């Protein structure tokens, strides 16, 4: 089998190989960093058949040596769990993390973006977008939701990179920093169950508590993920999705002039960059299952190479353009079926939210850099800028 990753990952540039496997050979047998070999799944079809076919199971990934990038198997907590536990979990954050907790968070944001814009003006250019915006709107965001203290970033951000490193801690390391995590997570729950608060961890606590519905141990895991997805991924596709449009300026003019594209805008963006660095997490047939010609028999596992499907032309017609003003778009980048992503809501409102703010502040913005001068986060299993260098 082929060694996977066939290529680290540079840039947001795509491997080329991804467009021949979906034209010749779309599912292929690889072996991983670590545990078991695997089937590649590369196209959209098979995509939505792996995430949402229930002959697909995260839970099995326990009973392996799962296939993977990272040294050890990640806690993903409700992600790594299949019904009916799955069913509890996301049953839980559904009636807690509401659409109406979330649009109710719109004013807080909004002011938030405005605050961090202010300081980028009283600080003079060039600004870094990434530390000087997409981090502290998106970690102030999530730990107002989730009911982390921001200013207790200093020390929970350097255990993160733990829940993402492929090739770049240690075992040991990542066993330290993820107990370091569920350790401090712990004990904010301690406190939030005592004292509630206005945030998720507080009326998880309190649900989950009126109902012996969770473990303590599965309200750390879960409260930690949120917390990843929020902090990481949020700001992560933030970075990601400034440098398409610096990079794509005709685009962004377009966007300027016809601000009613911005949800259009943030959909393509989702679709367009290729946020996940290889795949998602594995999954293993629990039956036979041909895809694309290939069978994958049961026990064996497939990695979903979700930025792969979101540029399969039979779905996406120039599929390897950006275009903002796309209708059609059923992409992948939230994922889909049982593990779609739950907060998908919140991610729309922060990208719109700092996207629109970002172009009427300073509307003259601008990269301060060549393209080719930028230095991206490598070893992690999303794509990142760590600076991203700002005129306006
Ligand atoms: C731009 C931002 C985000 C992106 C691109 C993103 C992407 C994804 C994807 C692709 C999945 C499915 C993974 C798979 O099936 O292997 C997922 C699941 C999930 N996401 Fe998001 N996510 C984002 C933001 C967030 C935020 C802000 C939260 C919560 C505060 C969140 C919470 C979750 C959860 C809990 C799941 C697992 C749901 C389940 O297993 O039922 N995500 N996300
Ligand atoms: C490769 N998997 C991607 C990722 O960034 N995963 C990260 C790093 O492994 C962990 C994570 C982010 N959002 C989560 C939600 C629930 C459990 C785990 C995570 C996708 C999840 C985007």
């Amino acid at each position: 089998p082929l060694s996977y990753p066939f290529n680290e990952a540079v840039a947001l540039d795509v491997d080329p190989l991804y467009a021949k496997l979906r034209a010749e050979e779309p599912v292929v047998r690889v072996s991983c960093p670590f545990g078991e070999d695997a089937w590649l799944v590369t196209s959209h079809a098979d995509m939505k058949t792996i995430l949402a076919d229930p002959r697909f199971s995260r839970a099995l990934a326990a009973e392996h040596d799962e296939s993977r990038l990272t040294p050890l198997p990640i806690h993903t907590s409700i992600l790594g769990m299949d019904s009916p536990d799955h069913t509890r979990l996301r049953r839980l954050l559904a009636k807690v993390f509401t659409m109406r907790r979330v649009e109710l968070l719109r004013p807080r944001i909004e002011q938030e973006a405005d605050r961090l814009i202010d300081a980028l003006i009283a600080e003079g250019p060039p600004g870094d977008l990434m530390e000087g915006f997409a981090v502290p709107f998106a970690g102030t965001v999530v730990c107002d939701l989730l009911g982390v203290p921001f200013e207790d970033r200093e020390q929970f951000r350097g255990w993160l990179d733990a829940f993402s490193a492929t090739t770049v801690m240690t075992e040991e390391e990542i066993e330290a920093d993820t107990e370091r995590l569920h350790g401090y997570i712990a004990q904010l729950m301690v406190r939030r169950r005592a004292e509630p608060q206005d945030d998720l961890i507080s009326a998880m606590v309190k649900a989950s508590d009126e109902e012996e519905k969770l473990s303590e141990k599965e309200l750390v895991e879960l409260a930690s993920v949120l917390l990843i997805a929020g902090h990481e991924t949020v700001s992560s596709q933030l970075i990601d999705s400034l440098h398409v449009l610096f990079t794509h300026p005709e685009q962004l003019r377009l966007l300027k002039d016809r601000p009613e594209l911005m949800p259009g805008t943030v959909e393509e963006l989702m679709r367009f960059v290729p946020l996940i660095s290889h795949v998602t997490f594995a999954r293993y047939a629990t039956e036979d299952v041909e895809l694309s010609g290939t069978l994958v028999r049961a026990g064996e596992s497939v990695l979903p190479a979700i930025p792969s499907a979101n540029r399969d032309e039979s779905v996406f017609e120039n599929a390897d353009r950006f275009d903002l003003t796309r209708e059609h778009n059923p992409h992948l980048g939230f994922g889909y079926g049982i593990h779609r992503c739950l907060g998908a809501p919140l991610a729309r409102l922060e990208m719109q939210v700092a996207l629109d703010s970002l172009l009427r502040r300073l509307p003259e913005l601008r990269c301060a850099v060549p393209a080719e001068s930028l230095e991206w986060k490598d070893g992690m299993q999303v794509r990142s800028l760590l600076e991203l260098p700002v005129l306006w």
